[PDB]
């Protein structure tokens, strides 16, 4: 079990530096659009201020701005060349629990890639430094890249958030509720354990989904919704979901010893789809 | 967080290499395609023999990503556990590159491929027993590991086999830890826990740094019998030691008492030690 990101090449070819007056950060060049975070101008008063000569766009790794809009927390620039390296793409929101890949960029230059999970408090625990705004998070299905996160800000140490390409910011933060354990990913990780001969924590005892979801409201766990991915894990291991929901209720109380895939606490950052693909 | 280099560069150089009924990945730089030598093996073999049996067209090289399609093999040599295949088209997308061998504790990025197609990228550290903890399935041999200083790619790994651990070749042909294409006990990476501690100090968890200090030379001989690696300090560590004020010898003592166990305490809310982040990592991310 490894934190595994999509290869970053397709996205790499779309990362541009967008600049406006003093501030500069990362932009996403798709077709004739350049997406970027709007605080590049620091709002409706600020938009009237600018002209197309207020934005310069550079590709590092020759563009003129001939259009300007704002859409939510995002600037929708238009440019005179369609990116010849534009992947087949989509805009979509990620619901909490789900994982996506991040291309961390600075001054329009990609420098790192890693995977994060969209936390239940609508933040993400990645590694972002000053000027990484405009880095893009994405997943990939078949051949269609699917862009789901533009980076914008850092709330406290290590907690970051950002927007979907519809301009909406995750968790409505303007340019934090308590975190919870993603119950369905914990379930996946527990199945991953069983599939690697580490099954000391399984009992015949069971907790119904409804009982667990009530218990979850009281202990900062997410509502469990079963999926085909989880069901396939159930079949292969022989161990029912509800057994795992019981073991969670007990393991949270403490590991009393005793390890699971090298960890002393619960892991909620690997998804069912993650586990299936890797095991 | 575990953080791999962008892969677009390397993605441009991945090909599929076919020989008989066997297919895996190769790396395409200049006129040379490197691939693991067991692509020659039908379902203990004698590689020098099979390499003789190789005819002008026993090798086929497809490139799937970017602009297709097929490359003609023009000559074939063996080197170590790899094949050096020469092709008449030079890779236009070849970058500046070197062939470095990583040492244990060092971290490199892997690009996992299947039939020439990149499918995922992650980061491993090379284990003290010369294995890596990857995610690799059938047909992933040929997947390459690399680091990038400047815009220079340091290719350091070609994936060969599964032992649940993994190993492969340096690009000079030599398998890591001298495994054969037909496991000693792991140890804790002393310098990487030093680096991990330093990230704890830098983050507000500083309780373990008693003013007592164990020297390098003595921690080392201690390590030889408690499954730690010989500590070798580096300028990267020293930056992490000036920024905190805590001396290396302090944490070397702290490892000696923390190995016994955490006595009901948390560092980074970890009960065991983490040896999978490097001083370079800490320096970059904190």
């Amino acid at each position: 079990l490894v934190k595994m990101s999509h290869p970053s090449g397709d996205v790499e070819a779309c990362m541009v530096q967008v600049t406006c007056g003093s501030m500069t950060l990362n932009g996403l060049w798709l077709d004739n659009t350049v997406w970027c975070p709007r605080h590049v101008m620091c709002y409706d008063a600020l938009l009237i201020s600018m002209t197309n000569h207020s934005f310069s766009v550079q590709k590092h790794i020759n563009l003129r701005v001939v259009g300007h809009a704002m859409q939510g927390t995002l600037l929708k620039l238009t440019v005179d060349v369609a990116n010849p390296s534009t992947p087949a793409y989509t805009f979509t929101t990620v619901k909490p629990g789900a994982a996506f890949s991040v291309l961390a960029c600075y001054n329009g230059r990609p420098t790192g890639t890693f995977t994060v999970v969209m936390r239940p408090n609508y933040t993400i625990k990645g590694s972002f430094l000053c000027g990484s705004a405009g880095s893009v998070g994405y997943t990939k299905e078949g051949s269609v890249i699917n862009f789901c996160y533009m980076h914008q800000m850092e709330l406290a140490n290590g907690t970051h958030t950002g927007s979907a390409f519809d301009g909406t910011m995750y968790g409505a933060f303007m340019d934090q509720l308590t975190d919870k354990y993603c119950s369905v990913n914990v379930v996946a990780w527990l199945y991953a354990a069983i599939l690697n001969g580490c099954a000391w924590f399984v009992k015949p005892n069971r907790t119904s989904v409804v009982s667990f979801n009530e218990w979850a409201l009281a202990n900062q766990f997410t509502e469990f919704v079963g999926t085909q991915s989880v069901d396939m894990l159930a079949v292969k291991t022989g161990v029912a979901i509800e057994q795992l929901l019981y073991a969670i209720q007990q393991l949270y109380t403490g590991f009393q010893g005793k390890q699971i895939l090298g960890s002393t606490m619960l892991e909620d950052e690997f998804t069912p789809e993650d586990v299936n693909m890797q095991i």
